C-alpha cells in the first residue's frame, strides 16, 4: 500500500509569540481558515485514506491533534516523551508501516497550492524508489536566494528530473544563497522526504546507531518504553543524522510553489510587506512586515523589520535575523 | 518684584504613544513620582509665592492645570485658544507683568535636580538684567557633543559667566557639535529666559510685529479677544520669532545638571540603556530602549532603538530619528 508519516512534534519556537509551547505553529491559522496541520492532512486525504496517514508527535498535542484530524483514527496518533528532532521522529514511524511499504514523511508546516503538482511530483518520487531505492528528497527548485534554507546538489542524473544528491549543503550566507542559485543545480532542501521502512531503519543502524539500537526492539504506542529509550537517543535532524552522510541519497525535482512556515520571514514573503493604513504608521521606513493587535504600531527609521503585538509578547526583528526567535523562546521559557 | 511664566500648552507631539492630545507630556511622571509641570512649579514655589507665577497653557489644558497646581489662583492660569508656539505665549504671558518687571521665563519639560544652584544662577542673572539690560538667556555647559540643541555662541564679556551673545545657532553635525564643544565657546540653549517686561515687548515690537500688533491692545485673559488675536499671529517659538533676531540678547552659565525632556533620547540619556529582565529579551540588540506595559518584549539584532509600549499603541523607533515622532502625531491624529 503507501503510508504518510505527519511529522508535527516540534515547538514552532521561530513564531513566538504567535506560536508557544502551549499553541504551536502546527495548529495556528496562518493561512486560509485552517491550521497548518489540517492543511497536510487534507492535501494527504486527496489520494488516501486515513487509515494509511500516521502522525508523530509530542505527548502534549495529543489531545490537539484528535480535534483537528477528527477523520484520523486514535491508534493513527503517536506521542513521543520528549522532541529529540526530525531524526528519531521517522525511526518510530516509520517502523508502523510494512517492511517494503513506502512512507511519505511530510512536515505539517508546508504550504504547497498546488495539491494536484504535489500528487504527480510523488507519484514520480514512488517509482524512482521502486527503480533506484534509495532515500528520496524532494527538492524543490529556487525561485529566489532566500537564506534559511537548506540545499541539494545534484550528482549524476538517474533518469529526467531524478538525480544522486551529489552535495547536501546547508545555512547560506546572503552571498552563499547567491551562488547556490546562479549554478542552475542546487535546489531548496524541502524537508520531505520517501522511503521504503526496512531501507531507511537499516541506514539509521549505519548512519546513527545512537538511535537504531535504542529504539530497535522498542514499540512505538509503548508510552513509558519509548520514554525510556529516548532518555538515550540523540536530539538531531534527518537531514545531519542521515541524509549528509548516507551513500544513497537521491533527489526528485519539485516543480511546484512551495514554502517553509520555517520563520517569520516566510509569512512576509507570501502576503508581503505590510503597507501603511490606520493602525501600520510609518516614517522613514520601508520594507516592513507588522501584525496588529486591536491597537496601532508605528516604526520610524526602520527598514527590513518584523513587528508582532500578542497578548504573549511582542516581538521587533530584524529580517535577516528572524532564525534567531529561538533564543527569545529559549530565554523566556 | 520679579514674575515667573510658565510654558505648558504645547502637545508633546514626541512623546507618542505615552504623550496624547488628551494627556500631554507635561502632565506624565517622567522622572519622579510628579508631573514634569508640577516639578517646574515646585522649583519656582521654593523662592516665589503663588501669586507672582503665571502658566500659560491651551485652554483645554486648564482644568487638568488647576488640579495639578491646587496652589496657583485660578487667575494666573492663562487660556490660549490654540498652540502658536511658545514666542506668542512668552507675549502675552509678559504683557501681564509691569514694565519694570523682570520676568523669568521657564519651560515645563526640565529636569533640574539641584534646586539651591539653579536660583544660585538666577539670582546672577538678576543682578546681571539691572547692570546691563537687555534679553537674558541661560546657556548650559555641554558635557557632550549633542545633536539636538541649539548653542549659544559667546560674544563680549560683560562679566565672568556673562557675556554678549555672539550669535545663536541650531542642531549641529555630530562633526559641527564637535567643534562647538571642542572650542569651550558655546553653551546649550536651556530654552529659559529672563527679561524686564517693557523691553521685551519693545524687541517683538522690533523682531516680530506680526505678534506685537495683533496682541499689543489684547487681555489675555479676554479668551474671544485673544481667539481673533491669535487668528492673525505667526506660530513661532521665540527663539526664532526674536532671539535670533535681536542684537540684545545676552547669557547666563548654568553650571548645573540640566535636560531637555524633547524627545524619547531624552528619557534614555536619564534612565540609561534598558538591560534584559523578565520582559525586555535581547538578542544580537545593543543599546536599546524599551518601555514595557505588562508583557514581555523581545527585540533581535536591532541597535540603537526605542521601544515603547502602552495602551495607546507601540512604537518603534530608530534613535537618531526620534525628532519624527511629531509626523507619527499628526498622520494618526
Ligand atoms: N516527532 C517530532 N517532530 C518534530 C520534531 N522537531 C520538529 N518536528 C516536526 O517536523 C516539522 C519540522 O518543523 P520545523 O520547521 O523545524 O519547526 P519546529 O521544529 O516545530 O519549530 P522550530 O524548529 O523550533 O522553529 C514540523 O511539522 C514539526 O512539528 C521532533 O523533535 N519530534
Ligand atoms: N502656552 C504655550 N506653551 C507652549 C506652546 N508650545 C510649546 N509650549 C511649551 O513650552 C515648552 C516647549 O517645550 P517643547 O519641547 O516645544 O514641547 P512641546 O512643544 O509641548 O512638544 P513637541 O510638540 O514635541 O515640540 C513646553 O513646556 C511646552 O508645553 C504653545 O503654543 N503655547
Ligand atoms: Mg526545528
Ligand atoms: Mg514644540
Amino acid at each position: 500500500v503507501m503510508k504518510a508519516l505527519i511529522l508535527a512534534g516540534g515547538s514552532g519556537e521561530r513564531f513566538w509569540p504567535l506560536s508557544t509551547p502551549e499553541t504551536p505553529k502546527q495548529f495556528l491559522k496562518l493561512f486560509g481558515n485552517k491550521s497548518l496541520m489540517r492543511w497536510t492532512f487534507e492535501r494527504v486525504l486527496e489520494e488516501m485514506d486515513p487509515k494509511d496517514v500516521i502522525v508523530v508527535t509530542h505527548k502534549d498535542y495529543v489531545e490537539r491533534t484528535k480535534k483537528e484530524l477528527p477523520e484520523l483514527p486514535d491508534e493513527n496518533i503517536i506521542a513521543e516523551p520528549m522532541k529529540k528532532n526530525t531524526a528519531p521522529a521517522c525511526f518510530i514511524g516509520t517502523k508502523l508501516a510494512d517492511d517494503d511499504e513506502p512512507v511519505l514523511v511530510l512536515p505539517a508546516d508546508h504550504r504547497i497550492p498546488d495539491t494536484k503538482k504535489f500528487w504527480k511530483t510523488v507519484k514520480k518520487a514512488l517509482d524512482a524508489l521502486e527503480k533506484y531505492d534509495g532515500l528520496f528528497t524532494f527538492g524543490i527548485v529556487p525561485t529566489r536566494p532566500e537564506t534559511g534554507y537548506g540545499y541539494i546538489e545534484i550528482g549524476e542524473e538517474l533518469e529526467e528530473g531524478v538525480h544522486k544528491v551529489a552535495q547536501f549543503r546547508e545555512k547560506p550566507d546572503l552571498e552563499t544563497a547567491k551562488k547556490f542559485v546562479e549554478s542552475g543545480r542546487f535546489l531548496w532542501n524541502s524537508g520531505m522526504f520517501l522511503w521504503k521502512a526496512r531501507e531507511f531503519i537499516e541506514e539509521v543502524k549505519v548512519c546513527e546507531p545512537s538511535i537504531y539500537e535504542n529504539l530497535k526492539d522498542v514499540d512505538p504506542r509503548n508510552f513509558e518504553e519509548l520514554k525510556k529509550a529516548y532518555e538515550k537517543v540523540p536530539s538531531i535532524s534527518v537531514d545531519y543524522a542521515v541524509m549528509e552522510k548516507s551513500k544513497k541519497v537521491r533527489v526528485v525535482k519539485a516543480d511546484f510553489e512551495w514554502s517553509d512556515l520555517g520563520n517569520w520571514s516566510s509569512v512576509r514573503e507570501i502576503e508581503g510587506y505590510t503597507e501603511e493604513s490606520d493602525e501600520v504608521i510609518l516614517v522613514d521606513s520601508d520594507r516592513v512586515f507588522v501584525k496588529t493587535h486591536n491597537k496601532p504600531i508605528a516604526v520610524v527609521g526602520l527598514s527590513d523589520v518584523i513587528v508582532i503585538d500578542t497578548p504573549n509578547g511582542i516581538l521587533i526583528c530584524k529580517e535577516e535575523y528572524a532564525q534567531k526567535v529561538r533564543e527569545v523562546v529559549k530565554k523566556l521559557f
